[PDB]
């Protein structure tokens, strides 16, 4: 989910960078990659030419590219009734795990098992998101959203009798 | 959220400007960089050929990019009955808050609570949004709305009683 960003610190006539995917760059500062993918890993190697036309040895730095968790599914107690806990839970597996609120709150774990406490900021309806965090720091795609329901608390419409019964 | 413009105050046959992303140009005037982000920050590096083809010493630079804070969350008693204040509140962090009303209006606040008076300009019902400002004068993007309901008040539907008891 990152960008690869090159660059040297010498100075020279000119430049001349290669690498994976045909990698080409005349400059001590080439285009950042972005988007990286697997195929951007590799040995990206550079050269240069001095002042007085003269070519250097060249040398390389060796860049890989970590990968995310696939997207996630949610599962949530969504039919719920206001004041009860509300819990979201996911079977996905990762280091952290990301949860979304509906109007862009956004608060973490250190498990699949989240709660949200009715009197808390997250206590919203709508649809919820999550992502997950493995150990490289890398974060998979949202999952796709679950929508949450919570229903407010009905009157008594108090009863009565027929009066009274002999 | 702000371009870079570059240009230089003097006067050559032609101008050689190199620097980030392998940003290129040859004019007192290069193309403005526009939307910069992180990879546009760095030094920018300009020589000079004279009129009589002599080459100058080169000169540089520093330009850097400041961020804007991560996208704001916004919550609102939202179930608002006609009279009673509006009041708005985001826990982002920031040097000052933009409060964006659903008709256009734009009012900002030194702090993240923000109250409405039922008989200003700004008690108005529909979608409301909140971006942060910090120190740097960097603007964070739109929270996602939350919407306002603001209700009428009904009428008496006087009741009666049953005439005199005994």
């Amino acid at each position: 989910g990152d960008d690869i960003a090159l660059s040297t610190s010498t100075v020279a006539s000119s430049y001349d960078w290669s690498g994976p995917n045909g990698f080409t760059s005349n400059a001590q500062n080439p285009v950042v990659i972005t988007n990286a993918t697997g195929s951007n890993a590799g040995v990206y190697t550079l050269s240069i030419v001095d002042g007085n036309g003269c070519s250097s040895a060249d040398t390389s730095v060796q860049v890989t590219v970590n990968a995310a968790p696939t997207q996630p599914s949610m599962t949530t107690n969504s039919p719920i009734c206001n004041g009860a806990d509300l819990v979201m839970s996911t079977s996905a597996v990762g280091n952290s795990y990301i949860w979304r609120a509906p109007n862009g709150a956004d608060t973490t774990t250190a498990s699949s098992t989240l709660t949200i406490v009715p009197t808390s900021s997250l206590y919203q309806s709508g649809n919820w998101t999550l992502s997950v965090v493995n150990a490289a720091g890398c974060v998979s795609p949202a999952s796709i959203a679950s929508a949450v329901e919570i229903n407010s608390i009905p009157s008594t419409a108090s009863a009565g009798n027929n009066g009274p019964v002999c």
